[PDB]
């Protein structure tokens, strides 16, 4: 029941590598990791991988721990309303034309954030526009997927398999192991 | 009297590598070229090594000559008053924090355009401020020394002599042989 220590010191067993090896063949993609918490998770995601050069555009009902984590980061973040993809798109181009604020440099990068299943609402979130508007754009995605995976789909796999969507236009998807598998941690 | 064409296809003789070398020894630069006429020099100058991309700040006083090769590139122009150093500080300050016309992107370059004697004003240029302001703002300097080679410093060499100021800051000088060497052509 005890583990040594960090993944990057002693803590990582076979286990580990099965079960990375198991989630990555699940999902569809090349490569996973797995942590003890989700929360925790997406608090240090963005951090790691982002800056304050680059711009953020969340949806308004996002969950609370992807705004912890890109507040922890540094980067300009602005939101749009719920469901609404006109909006994105003339917010998109705005703020491609407008640039860094003080500076009007060019953005460094944008990345575009929301979720599989808004779990307040019950609504889901429209992948192919999501899909079609970062490749004319040249943006990045990231997915949430803590309701979507397991429970939907003809065979459980999200929001890909709902809309037949490649899981491969989406950048960075993560998850939990909390809500439909009976465990703890997140991908 | 006959010249066979172009100095890249027939032109040149042993007298025109004789002729550059000497130049460029009494200037005090490492290197020069000759040509048959000065407007022609100025005319075709920026045009090889300039762009749209690119500001240039001329005096108010300056030549046609300048003018018209400045107008023939495409740079955005911008002049500056006779003889007042505070303006050209401030504009310099002004021009690199707004950036591009509609575009607001970092300038690519930026020259400093003057002449060494305004020959209807009778005035010299600032040559110690302009060197300290583009040294301090990157900036690129070039002198139109005209009326100014031949005729003035102690030994005749032209501002950089009258001045003091080593003829190494100064990026580009060129001069005509048609006011005080009794001749035609430019370097």
């Amino acid at each position: 029941i005890q583990s040594g220590g960090p993944r990057a010191q002693i803590g990582t067993t076979d286990l580990h590598i099965k079960a990375e090896k198991l989630v990555a063949r699940f999902i569809g993609k090349e490569d996973a990791l797995v942590f003890s918490m989700g929360y925790g998770t997406n608090a240090n995601l963005f951090n790691a991988f982002l800056d304050k050069k680059c711009l953020v555009i969340s949806d308004e009902l996002n969950h609370t721990s992807i705004r912890t984590g890109v507040r922890l980061s540094g980067a300009a973040v602005r939101t749009f309303k719920h469901g609404d993809m006109v909006g994105l798109e003339k917010l998109i181009r705005e703020q491609i034309v407008l640039g860094q604020p003080k500076t009007n440099r060019p953005w460094k990068k944008i990345l575009i954030c929301a979720e599989g299943l808004f779990s307040m609402e019950g609504t889901l979130c429209n992948l192919p526009k999501l899909v079609e508007l970062k490749k004319k754009y040249k943006c990045y995605l990231f997915i949430d997927e803590a309701h979507s995976i397991g429970a939907m789909g003809p065979t459980g796999r999200g929001v890909c398999e709902i809309f037949g969507v490649d899981p491969k236009d989406v950048d960075i998807l993560m998850g939990t192991f909390t809500k439909s598998f009976g465990a703890a941690g997140g991908y």
